[PDB]
């Protein structure tokens, strides 16, 4: 799975396209 926006990311676990990876995953405003 991508990690959703309600999901956090890592170096292995990836947010989904269109947000960015972090943290958590943050919708790409910029």
């Amino acid at each position: 799975y991508c990690q959703k926006w309600m999901w956090t990311c890592d170096s292995e676990r990836k947010c989904c396209k269109g947000m960015v990876c972090r943290l958590w995953c943050k919708k790409k405003l910029w």
